[PDB]
């Protein structure tokens, strides 16, 4: 049997259980969101994950096949450090980090045929292979004084269940597959330098890729899904969002606030500057 | 004839008509959204609703049933009340409230067989109950002085038609079952406290849960679905979103101008704490 | 024949292939996002696009239809001018122009019998004819100085191939047609007004509609879709979203840090009117 067969197990008029089983590398990428609190700069608000899209094109046998791949963390516990309640001390207030009860989903998209029009599947099961995350290094550019920096952090992601999922984007709308992973804590440890906090397990939430374009990780998935007989039938992909008007409507008029605070205040300096 | 029966009205080779008939308890939630303008602190923006997800799981007659809703309102109406143009006079350029002529809506969805592949419904009809819905105590959080209260306000919630629906989020995409709802004001007015206002029906948008975990409201559904005759095939849930990332690089610029702003109003401040 | 027809090329136990052939009127627009920089106001951070929804009603041949049309635009080129490094020089860091390399997209939908189980579809085609698209003015308004005025700008559009899409919204999700648009620049060029800047060609991104209420385009469509015989089965529509909790959050914050900065201003300017 080939590496990317595709069977039929039934077949109606209309309707057909067309069985897929097929290879795929799985290209995936962490993001980070770093949310810097006002003041001096020596505090930190919130380093969290944000759900990430890469979107990639790689070699089958003789075949080039587009993809779309997008990865989550799930369950990450929040840590925080505070050495000082005065304006020039680092903190950072909530931070996050992955160990064993959190999990990391990656949802996985191709243009071949086995994506083209499934809503439905059974008889979902994959082997996939494990890889080793490990974190990189962010240096917290305070305003004066010393650099730390986050450096460290080696986490090994294994195989897990599968499932479906939506990958919901502002162009794609996806009906993709879900790949989990468990997470097994690794010798490279993470520490913040310059600051009495080492020796702790995990990944760090500032920079995960390590300065890599992405984490691959080669697999295969075997399926059974409700194509229609005729092979010409095509199911919505391409999106155009407009959701979430009423915060858009939030931020404009935080801006306008914005903008008529920095103007009386440029202006308090250019009255005190004409003199 | 039970309660939560299960029929198959037809059956073709792949696909069959199931009649599904159950019972129900939507334990449904609002949530507000506050807005406060900057200046001083006498000044608000806006109080507003926000489509509010509560997910639970409650006990059907021998089975553990996990239910997942999300409340809605529509067509509310948008009362001000501003006591003058100062910057220490009590003003709320905006806030809603509920009344006949706005509706309710009211997803739902469970983990039982009825929604596990619905994409297609018909002769779909639900008798509800009507309920009651009172408002809460909203203290304005004033920097200095009184604090006014905003307190009363009760509607009765009347069944109305049932659709279909999705309840999009960050987790999970839920095909859903739309109840909507008419409303009759009720002999509780609400009122501000220390102001020239009282005796106007509605519900406040302040706090309508009245502090309440939940209100709930007991029902029944009956309708005819489209099912795989293979009760194995899975529709997509879960989701990975990324959308709006133009407005979240918005974000980003705004706090980068935010955070340049108060840098510099920071270091004007400190400049002359050096004696 | 007819010019609104719905034929029955295939039938089965339950499902169905219906040919749909109709007659439309594309009533799209164009939607600006104009984000003003900090500072004194002489600075510009983006003059962007975003998707815009429209919803109407319109007449045909004795048929009173419902519609919505939500216009995208994709692979528009970024221009920028600057006047000087100061505060007081007129600078627009970016603005966003439609030329031939750019495509317009146009996602269509109907109450119509043709889109109301519309997930699949086949054969697909259409007949648009060309229009035209012009920019309005636009002017700056800058605290003091002379006043800017972006103005003109014309490009024709032309039709290009057809495919499917998903308009999603805080309210509602549609499964629709997506229309593609390709350009050709006109003679009417764009310009900013006392400014050194001329006879360049595009669209500008400051005021597209020209002060219109909507861009009308006539159009056919015609595909052939599965839908279930029975012809009573609804697919879901209306929404309840709750996407980018984790978006508010931040947002929250950054309005709760921007208020105590706010007061801290205001309380530091209050001070100094105590004599």
């Amino acid at each position: 049997a080939q590496a990317n067969e595709d069977i039929v197990v039934s077949k109606t008029s209309l309707w057909k259980e067309m069985q897929y089983n097929r290879d795929i590398t799985i290209r995936f990428k962490f993001a980070s969101s770093i949310v810097k609190s006002g003041g001096l700069g020596y505090k930190w608000s919130e380093i969290s994950f944000k759900p990430a899209n890469y979107q990639y094109t790689y070699t089958r046998d003789g075949e080039e096949v587009t993809a779309h791949t997008t990865c989550s963390v799930n369950g990450m516990n929040d840590f925080n450090f505070n050495g000082g309640s005065l304006p020039t001390d680092f903190v950072i207030s909530r931070y996050e980090v992955i160990k064993e009860n959190s999990y990391v989903y990656v949802d996985y998209w191709d243009d071949s045929q086995a994506f083209r029009n499934m809503v439905y599947v059974r008889s979902l099961a994959a082997n996939l292979n494990s890889v080793i995350c490990t974190g990189g290094d962010y240096s917290f550019a305070l305003p004066v004084g010393q650099w730390p920096v986050m450096t460290g952090g080696a986490v090994s992601l294994h195989s897990a269940g599968v499932t479906l999922s939506t990958q919901f984007t502002d162009f794609v709308s996806l009906n993709s597959l879900r790949f989990r992973f468990r997470l097994t804590v690794e010798e490279p440890s993470f520490s913040i330098t310059r600051t009495r906090v080492s020796r702790l397990y995990g990944l760090p939430a500032a920079n995960p890729n390590n300065g890599k374009e992405y984490y691959e990780v080669a697999g295969r998935f075997s399926l059974i899904s409700l194509v229609p007989s005729n092979d010409d039938y095509q199911t919505p992909i391409t999106n155009s969002v407009t959701v979430r008007q009423d915060l858009e409507r939030q931020l404009g008029e935080l801006r306008e606030e914005f903008n008529a605070l920095s103007q009386e205040i440029a202006m308090s300096q250019l009255i005190d500057l004409a003199l």
